């Protein structure tokens, strides 16, 4: 069995990355909409007995992306593929992952279902939203981590990075910049809210920097880096590794303060780039291919959660 | 256990007639988007130990109707809804039933499975595209026909129905236009393509009536309609069960030469008739409300296969 | 259908509160172990057309409570019981949660299959350790929460609450203890280590209260304590919905600083009351039978997420 | 995919023996309890892409082995081991596997239906109690015979086995003791209660040979012994795969008239043989070892059932 | 809902019967064959929201009418039948429960599988040849016994019953002839081969009373009455709650000394009794029809299993 | 069939509590005066199949209350509810229970049987004034008590109540005083008039309570404090199940030595509260809704008597 590279539409950028970094060109796929609005996907090459990957983020139109996906999924399925993988760097409805004293849908339980009917073997994501929600799979899920890029991009772009501060936008990101902290020995406040919030961990004179998974509205990260720049940091920074962004986003950081707001390229940035002028990306693209070669070859994947390939 | 009609997004005037005919008012239900384009869904009253019935017609923005369909189903489910019922006036995907020498997926029979996942028990639609797509689900699947509302549109609108005759636009549609002639007693044409088609019947100073499941891009009905007017018919006729009227449709109808092109409401056609002063409307709600009702009661639906309610 | 509660050998004093509630007598079970240290489990009564609800908490020897649960389940399932539903008043295996970087079992969620393939068709719980928890279940899963008794026992029990604070332990424990503060009306402090802690929140000649979801070890609380008398607090308050009270915890509780330790009855207290005079229970029996109740009837079980019954 | 053996903490001898059998060195695997008695297992090497299988024998504290067992399966399920085999060498709850005129859990299928949904694609186990058990499952089941060995044991130990008696404890155990009488080509006696047993089958001046599968509480046994030497036997053995000899089994053997006891060591034995010196053990790891190999290579498995490794 | 009984082709009488003592009329179903062999089954009533009973034998042609039984359970379940229950009075393939050192399938296990899969949700059946067999469903599973029947026939039959012998014709029939012995109060033979049998227990001058499950082929049971004859008693009868009566069994029990071959009408014996003038058959038609009304009307089943309704 | 609240015009106030406590909305009803002060009725929703309750309280002005009260029951009656009940907190003309040489009408017989041919099913009622009342009608009727909600505000409201005194008023309240002293372990003291009146048990320095169902034109309790603070009692407690307050009550009450007169809300006191600042208000809108609740699911109303919801 041989790697099949496949890219739905959302994020075509990173799947021909991915495709580079393995040697491979992106497998033969048309996927269109009929006038109707309904997907359609025709596999163009033979998958039979090969391991095909496909890549696509719950980015952009959303519903659309995942509908394309399972369709994808079961084509492969039924064309009688020995294994197939969803590549999902950014995952659908991350977001819905509990009730919490409401009538509301688990909506990522329902989309982990869905994966699994369509004939989904394997997942491979990065930084979800919640652990736990690898549980709500049967099959092997791999959710990589995007630390290892950020403490690069932090090493290699912040000159103070020794005296630095790294700071959580909620309570709820405080594993995650405990983790960043410890691998840079760096000391790590805390931010949240009680409209006001409260700023735990000197920060005068000493850059912060923000760290979360996802930024949609960037609600978060800018009452986060409001309160900083109350406390007398010098310079904010805000590292994500994903970025939505989405509705009032890029006008919120345009009149924010941030020297900089960094995110992975799990999600198409080039135009949220075009008008935001202080967005960087950081290059995923190496983890991903790493970790498509690592399963495909039987190594150990859990060795790219400490190590940059 | 009491009936609760909930609306989804896609039809909401069909719902709301649907709930009228059954004396109820519909279920408090808030469907709407985040800014990232995810479907939020929030059921706004128990529906613990009830009949759910969800009107959701795969129509207009089908991947985000659909998808809110199977959350909205996955809600009440796990909100300890007694049975979940998906009332599917216009099956989605439905033309994708089937392979034939391509690596094509069965789109129809994943949203089948997508549905079943989600906990539907019980599927209501009308006038499947195939009839095999009963046998992609496990659970039952009434499939309620438009014939009893098209004889009586055709009675009550064509004072020359006696004489008339009954034309299927292509090959697969000869059972639906031979029962409906059977029911009132006339000569069926047909009409299949070779560019030219050929038709086959009499219908020189007779009016034609194209009967068919439905037009998307109307290219078959308008090459019928195109050929019957060859064969000097007096008046040509169209009638649908679903008009969704994509792309080309509106211009190619209205540079047609129909008398009529009639369509069941399980799609909404307000916009469309708004552009095309010659579709027509059956309302077919009331047979929806019936099957509703009848279920609910364990009365016989198969009635309805034969009788206007 | 009529209500039938079974008891568990692990919480026996609960199942008969609950059953006293209910108006009903226990059902007729015996559950005793082969002289191999094999469950037996024999249902005494016909439970063939009942609604079954099994209460077996998630405490004492774990594997063979859940053992027994499992086989009750199975029993009542495989002799025709209507529904079956197990009241877990502790989830075990809760804490096993999510993967973090380890080739670790996500055992709650091998538990939760379990409990699906033993024939439960729904699951009480309370204070779920993460709500996510819901997801691993395909069945309805209702996660009742003891702050309704808690709020009535800090206003009964703590004469100065209208100036007190609400402290949570760690990081994780945020949204429980802000809901409290708010129902209350009080200022919230926070805590997290970072062998030292941090607290943020005036506490100084204020009472600080502790209230975190579960203490196994209580090093947690214990830690927490230390550092709210570190700032001078007057009092410290702790409390719990489960009081697993393992291993080193009742020493830490007699040489730690608690003018209290509250934990609510879903697991036995009798024989740690004994060696620790600090501990006080709360009965929460109420919640659990009126949850009982309001599902059979098929009334609102969210209602009490906000009221004492 | 390579072979990996890991090792329950029920038989540590048992997997040892196997795994030196085969060539190999014990998976790294820690297996222990968190203070709460709640089962830790971690994996401490990649299982990626291997031919994973677990020996874990249902002795001891049932319980608590069965859970280890389905944790270490489901952990190695989701490592992405290419399949997990469940070697099990006394299969727990085999004795629950009929209702019988009882509201009894049928324990054994709940077993089966665990290890399914824990993840395992394959059981290997020795002696079932009843071979119906195989059915219990969807997954391939390899019941290996202890009757090889057996048959190796009573010809080098009995010198008078060519005379020799075959003797069943009760009905249920005919057909194991026609095979072994088959294959040693000597006469087989029977026993049956009614307080009182009759036997059939001349023994006296000759070697009675009890043969059972399983002695728990050796009732079955010691009454056995009693009436064959009511009637003149000149020795007796008892023959067992299993002995779990729970409860007053030991007081009984040495208060009996055996001349040995025979058991394979499915189960561990060096406690028991502490305090009963009539207890002899027969190593049955090489079938065990033979037939891990065998599945492996895809060599046949059904070759073991007549010869000796 | 209302107890609907439809009958398979295999045993009409016994559905009349059934349908007799329940105070219904069977259900409108056509069942017959096409030209090319395949079965066409026709619900000729709706069924909708009903409790439908479906009786059919494993008897006959047996793969026919396992067809045809299959076919009419999904018939029923996609009709919206509440609840579907097959009465299957002798189950088909029972004795393939087994595998027991041969590539044999455990063609019990597939029935079980087949019935799932068609939709049934409730299994009736009569002295299954297995116990162990409720096992292979994961649905409730009623094993009637003949028993109650058996027992009062050999007193109004047998005027020497309180003398009289109750013998097993091999070993696995041990656990009913010592229950029925104990219900009479008599002493129980024994028999088991060696071409030879012995026979353990007194018979000279008493009544033997082979009891068995079924009869096949008759050679089992003419064996045991060719030894019970060797020993001396008086007079011999057979007494079987499935009489299948295949091949040779029509002439070995005419060539046979039974004073009687009694067997329960869960197989049609008109045909058979045509050419036996010995067979004569109980009516189980009473206990099948309490079954179907208890588990209908949620009363205990159990209760059954000792008494004469 | 479903829970359907109506208020009549009397309590509105407490008609909204109780539906609120129910998870309901008030059914849709209009009750007005047509210009010649006769009552109009008008169900605004179909009540047929339902179980109807109908709260309405025998106060304000008694007799428009009471034909609206009867109206209303004879319109849902005649509209096919399944069941209609009265709740009745105040029962209209319950002091006329008795002739006691007079030629005076039993004017609550009259209204039970006004009651019972307007078409009411099933009475609640709390507190009647004598229960034989209960008797005047040939439905069931169920009496409930404030006396758990009495004991409740007692204790906490009165912080001297373990050395406190229950005094009744006249001598044909004892029982209920009584019954309040022995569930709250207390002394009773007794008064009855002679112009004078003599009080029996101690009530020197100690807190004295007047309880007894009713205070019309508060006479008997202003008589009775009187008494009590001639006696020395440091301060008096009234309390009342009904507080009618009509005539010169309130300027009685306000001229009276009264610490606190308390009412339960069978009777709107919200203008009587405006005059009266003494006047203090229980709640038993969750007894009513409880007794509900349980009539309409069949559960045990008489668990009431001694416990709080
Ligand atoms: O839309 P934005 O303002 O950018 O906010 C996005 C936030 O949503 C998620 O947090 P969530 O609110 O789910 O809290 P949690 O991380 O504690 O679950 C995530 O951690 C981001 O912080
Ligand atoms: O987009 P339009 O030009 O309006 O055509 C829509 C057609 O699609 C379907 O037919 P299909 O081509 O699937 O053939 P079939 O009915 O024989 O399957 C349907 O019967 C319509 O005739
Ligand atoms: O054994 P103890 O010292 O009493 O600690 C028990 C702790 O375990 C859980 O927290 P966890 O560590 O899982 O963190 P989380 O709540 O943030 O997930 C729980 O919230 C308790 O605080
Ligand atoms: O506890 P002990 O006295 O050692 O008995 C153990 C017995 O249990 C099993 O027999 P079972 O009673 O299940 O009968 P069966 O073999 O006929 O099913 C097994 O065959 C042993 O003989
Ligand atoms: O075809 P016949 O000669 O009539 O034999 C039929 C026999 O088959 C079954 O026994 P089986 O051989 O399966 O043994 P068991 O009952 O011990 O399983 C059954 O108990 C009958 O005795
Ligand atoms: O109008 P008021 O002065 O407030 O009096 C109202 C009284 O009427 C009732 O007593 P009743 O006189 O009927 O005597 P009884 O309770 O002994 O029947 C009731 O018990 C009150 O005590
Ligand atoms: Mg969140
Ligand atoms: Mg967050
Ligand atoms: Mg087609
Ligand atoms: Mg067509
Ligand atoms: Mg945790
Ligand atoms: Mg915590
Ligand atoms: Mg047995
Ligand atoms: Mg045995
Ligand atoms: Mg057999
Ligand atoms: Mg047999
Ligand atoms: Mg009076
Ligand atoms: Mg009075």
């Amino acid at each position: 069995p041989n790697i099949k590279i496949f890219s739905g539409s959302s994020h075509q950028d990173l799947s021909q990355k991915i495709a580079d970094r393995l040697g491979l060109e992106l497998g033969k796929v048309v996927t269109k909409k009929f006038s109707n609005q309904e997907t359609c996907v025709e596999i163009g090459e033979s998958v039979r007995g090969e391991d095909v990957y496909i890549v696509q983020s719950g980015c952009g139109e959303i519903n659309d992306n995942l509908m394309e996906l399972l369709i994808m999924i079961n084509a492969c399925k039924i064309a009688s593929a020995s294994r197939v993988t969803a590549v999902i760097p950014c995952f659908p409805y991350a977001r819905q992952d509990k009730k919490d004293k409401s009538r509301a849908p688990i909506s990522a339980k329902l989309v982990a279902n869905m994966l699994s009917v369509a004939g989904a073997d394997h997942i491979i994501t990065m930084d979800l939203h919640a652990s736990q929600i690898q549980g709500f799979f049967d099959i092997p899920v791999d959710n990589l981590y995007a630390e290892p890029a950020v403490l690069k991009w932090i090493r290699e772009n912040i000159s103070e990075w020794r005296n630095c501060t790294i700071v959580s936008p909620d309570a709820g990101g405080a594993k995650r910049v405990t983790s960043i902290a410890d691998r840079l020995n760096v000391d790590f406040a805390l931010i949240h809210k009680e409209d006001r919030m409260v700023l735990v961990g000197d920060v005068k004179d000493r850059v912060a920097i923000l760290v979360d998974d996802m930024a949609d509205t960037c609600g978060t990260i800018c009452h986060a880096a409001d309160k900083l720049l109350s406390a007398g940091a010098t310079r904010v920074y805000a590292i994500l590794t994903h970025g939505i962004f989405s509705g009032p986003a890029i006008s919120r950081i345009n009149n924010a303060c941030f020297e900089a707001v960094v995110v992975t390229n799990t999600i198409p940035q080039e135009d949220k780039m075009k008008h935001c002028s202080k967005i960087q990306v950081i290059d995923i693209s190496m983890i991903l291919a790493e970790a498509i070669r690592r399963t495909h070859n039987g190594e150990s994947v859990s060795y790219l959660f400490s190590h940059v390939p």
